[PDB]
């Protein structure tokens, strides 16, 4: 996969992930794009989905497939790791989820992208992640567990 | 197949095919057809769903045969590639796409026609085809790219 990151004072503080119709950077990190040919992308504030607006050119778009709704409970990749649930997110070990590493996309077997992070620090010993999906008929649905931390 | 070339000048500058039942020839070119049977043929314009009247008779009828709706997604031959999607055009290759090679049948795995290109010259990186389809039950459908050029 080729998702161009944040880049924000030297280091990163998320990774803006660019999906076929609209291109998704999380307003809740801050920072600037370090892409030339996407620096001229007009930055538009959204709702709490934390979302940016795909004015991406046509012919680099739709390079990275999405998968729908109706998702099974079977394996998906972690991109440091792996998880298997449907409704919730799995446990995953511990660890990974630091700070300013959010943005990165949840991929399936066939490669589509399936949710996109947004927060999922630390949560106990089983570590569910607050992240966006689609919940049944394409409704596009934010999910936080009980006590989430912003990542 | 059988399509056939439009003489303008003595070069080329579009393709008209033949379906059963009525025959095909783009709008935006002209010349003279390449066929002594075929210039007897009532040129007609229409709108921009390319509809033209195919008045010939018994003897060269049942050529190509009509695809129906419920189209796969799969591969699909096209004369100069392969195409590979059923809701739009799939991103054929670059080189492809030039001028003069208007009105091409794009074709299936048991010879049937399901499309006819209309424009196109060049989106970028990748090039989408502004075809005719058939959406549900066999209504004809003019389906378009954003600032698609006519070719």
């Amino acid at each position: 996969d080729k998702t161009f990151p944040i880049m924000l004072n030297g280091q990163v503080n998320g990774y803006a992930c660019v999906v076929g119709g609209r291109v998704f950077k999380p307003l809740h990190v801050e920072g600037r794009i370090d892409n030339e040919q996407l620096a001229a992308i007009k930055l538009k504030k959204a709702s709490i989905y934390d979302l940016e607006y795909g004015d991406v050119p046509q012919c680099m778009k739709s390079d990275t497939l999405q998968y729908t709704s109706d998702k099974p409970p079977g394996f998906y990749n972690w991109h440091h790791g792996a998880v298997q649930y449907e409704n919730n997110r799995f446990t995953v070990p511990r660890g990974v989820g630091g700070k300013g590493d959010s943005g990165r996309p949840i991929l399936d077997n066939k490669g589509r992208v399936v949710a996109i992070v947004l927060g999922g620090v630390n949560e106990g010993s089983r570590t569910a992640l607050s992240v966006v999906t689609w919940n049944q008929k394409g409704v596009t649905v934010k999910d936080t567990p009980e006590g989430s931390e912003p990542w």
